[PDB]
């Protein structure tokens, strides 16, 4: 099939390299359209006010001085002459789990794939402890199995999904889970130290053991050797409370004027 | 009650100090903890890696330098012997609607509230002499009806307010979000220079801004009310996913 990649780390990146190599293995058509350094520490939304520069790289490679959402959104609105069947996003060099994929850059650039009518899927890795080279093929590995799974048994295609692989071999995984988010922030304590000059300064200390990583969480499966797979929502309008605050606004018109 | 206020337009900003003016002759409890400048473009992410610093400019105010969730979250955990009932911010001087709202500053704050077990509610201001003695009037008579009559509390209220004055305003109405750029195409122009660049174009022939979106409420001079989602998570899909899960195992 015709498949878009694109990430949030840069084009330059192992990651997306590795990503790309693994599926023209298998017979697919690959296109790639990446920032050009490291956007992490920006915001996430589309640029209007001015306009995009862009080069190419070779005969399939393009680089985008912008957003990863930039990069999606021109690509598939006349930047190139390619119409694709899916949208694939990574390999992030860091995991995304629990109440951080709301501003998460790797899925960003999946969610600007959905709004145009196209299934889309993020890809990241749980590395830790910041010479030890990352297991990139791993991860590779179980993204081409889920690319011809969504083939021949698509999806209602009103929900994108997130992947979270561990680092180790391939010989050492476990397998497959379906997970919810948790929770982490409510744990987190402040700290209070001075700099060389005697000011005071805040830190934001780690999670403490009251947090929701128990079972059924992501937390909980890839600390066991699993993978994750977690379906999200694409609108954020919670349609089962409009009854209820409709009601609740009657009232509200009657009390004043 | 007790009040606490946050934004991201800066602390020295007139919206902040309008809002906060307006509920302290309510009869509220206020203390404001905002940036120290106006931070809007950037990540919305807790910072991790360095330090932060902050400083008190009188007896209800302080001056943080880092994001507004990182304004939210250090005052609710050993900053303040101060325990609130509600988080409360803006007033931001743009409006907020569409899918502008997922990556919105001033949403973030309201956000991170909700993830410590408090209620919280946005207020923004559709700009085209700003009216915010308008938008500080609706925020006052919002607040007091939440403590009698209570929300389930898993969900967050975004709020915008057309700029005009009180006497003009028709009403309020409870919206959806609506859409605008999934339908913008390309456009190529040369610089000065004669090097190539690119534009991404204006509102494409047909968007979703009909009958029971948010935009249509503010165009024809109504307040919008949109109840938002604060857990991700699609629980109304994990049946599906699973059995799906389970033929991809079973192709060895
Ligand atoms: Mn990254
Ligand atoms: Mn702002």
């Amino acid at each position: 099939m015709r498949v878009l990649v694109s990430n949030d780390d840069g084009v330059d990146a192992p990651g997306i390299k590795i990503l790309a190599d693994a599926l023209r293995n298998a017979g697919h058509e690959v296109m790639v359209v990446a920032p050009d350094r490291d956007r992490s520490g920006a915001s996430n939304s589309l640029t209007l006010d001015t306009p995009i520069r862009a080069k190419q790289i070779d005969m399939h490679t393009y680089s985008v001085a912008g957003t990863p959402t930039d990069c999606v959104h021109l690509a598939l609105t006349g930047l190139l002459n390619y119409d694709p069947d899916i949208v694939v996003s990574g390999i992030n060099n860091t995991g995304n789990l629990g109440d951080d994929v709301i501003y998460s850059g790797t899925v960003s650039a999946a969610m600007e794939g959905r709004f145009l009518g196209l299934p889309a899927v993020a890809v990241s890795l749980v590395t830790l402890y910041r010479q030890q080279a990352p297991q990139y093929e791993t991860a590779a590995h179980a993204a081409i199995n889920i690319v011809a799974q969504l083939k021949t048994d698509p999806l209602p295609a009103d929900t994108i999904l997130n992947v979270n692989v561990p680092d180790v071999t391939w010989q050492q995984m476990r397998g497959f889970k379906v997970t919810r988010l948790g929770n982490r922030h409510r744990s987190a304590p402040c700290l209070t130290q001075t700099d060389p000059r005697g000011h005071t300064i805040y830190w934001i200390g780690p999670a403490g053991p009251e947090q929701d990583a128990g079972p059924g969480t992501d937390f909980d499966a890839v600390r066991n050797t699993y993978i994750s797979i977690t379906p999200i929502h694409v609108d954020l309008t919670r349609y089962q409370a409009l009854e209820n605050v409709t009601r609740w606004t009657d009232r509200l018109t009657a009390h004043m004027d």
